């Protein structure tokens, strides 16, 4: 009844990263708190685009229909993740459908709860709007900079963004479907693999439903490395 | 000015507009030309406008504690700065001045500022576009980068040109740190990198490069070394 870790996971979205931190905790007082199984579907394409979405515990894929049928999935999102704004701000039919990959838990703030909040204040909007100008200026500094780097490196740093500590042993839940992580690091269905193969030497187990990292430093090395 | 104009719409604060109220902000925008060394502003000073540049190079810096330049960014033709320090209108981080001659466009706060308080809708718009470029640049930035320095700089040169075929020349600071800065390069590699674009046909002289064929470029920095 708290969510206190849970709201301390949430802190980490863009969403709420972007928020005055005045409004924060009110807009967290007003959540939609559910859980899904495996398989099971947050919304689905077309529909009206009632919340901005934040994963608290598990992965959720988000998939689009083409024209003939086929499911393109389009994100995956874990722990720590919103997704969603842009619609719920324009207020257009959801564009693709989400479902649960694992067993998940997500954070649902309301779509009239966040537009309204903007509506009557156009001071909050503002000041929401600076900040995310000045990540976007940020990401884009970033993309400039960014070198280039193994595919093992990729999936160590990726691994290492999955844990939050900085030292010790860990347990990460992966999707069954390997697919949706190489579509997220932007690799081949064999060179995630082969990352893989090659990360057995950095101590890292990758399980069907799971990845163990014996040592963070170790890890945390490897991907700082040559 | 409508060259001018039509070289600000490749600016993020442009872009993430309404493209139905773009040209009436457009219209108050005070055009100024800036000679080398010359301040924009500085560093304390409250921030009234936001700015892009359309022709040139500006470089933001910071004053170490023991009084050294600290340069933070370098930014040119079609981009644009100054966005959050104006929304907050909090007095400027750092300072700014003309690397080479320059033209920019200053957009006044008060303009901007007061058209979301008049209608919050226009804000609310501008912010669903701004979330939906956040997330596309996260995305960007998980997937696996491969390219070699030479191909970076061979990107950020193509980028700079705006034309997809022939010849083109493209202003460059006298400094070549500058450009080593933003693109996270040492100045060692910049220069090493230069020498391996000499392959693709480009010629980086003092204030300039000469880049003899763009479809050529395009291939070095498309290709998985390499040749003509
Ligand atoms: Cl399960
Ligand atoms: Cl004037």
């Amino acid at each position: 009844m708290a969510h206190e870790a849970q709201k301390a996971i949430a802190r980490n979205s863009l969403l709420i990263r972007s928020l005055p931190e005045q409004h924060v905790d009110a807009l967290l007082s007003q959540a939609v708190w559910r859980s899904y199984d495996r398989g099971e579907t947050l919304f689905l394409q077309e529909e009206k685009a009632q919340a901005i979405h934040v994963v608290i515990d598990g992965w959720v894929k988000l998939f689009r229909m083409t024209p003939t049928g086929s499911e393109a999935v389009v994100s995956v999102f874990t722990r720590g993740e919103s997704f969603g704004e842009a619609v719920a701000l324009r207020n257009t039919p959801y564009p693709v459908s989400a479902e649960a990959v694992t067993p998940c838990e997500v954070m649902h703030i309301p779509s009239p709860v966040f537009v309204s909040l903007m509506r009557r204040d156009p001071e909050i909007c503002i000041s929401i709007l600076a900040t995310t100008f000045g990540h976007l200026h940020s990401l884009v500094a970033q993309l400039e900079q960014l070198k280039a780097q193994t595919g093992a490196q990729r999936v160590a740093e990726f691994l290492l963004e999955l844990c939050d500590c900085d030292t010790g042993a860990c347990e990460v839940t992966l999707p069954y479907d390997k697919m949706l992580i190489a579509g997220r690091l932007g690799m081949k269905p064999e060179s995630l693999s082969r990352a893989f193969s090659r990360l057995k030497a950095a101590g890292v187990t990758v399980k069907r439903n799971h990845a163990e990292i014996e040592d963070i430093a170790l890890l945390r090395d490897y991907a700082e490395s040559d």
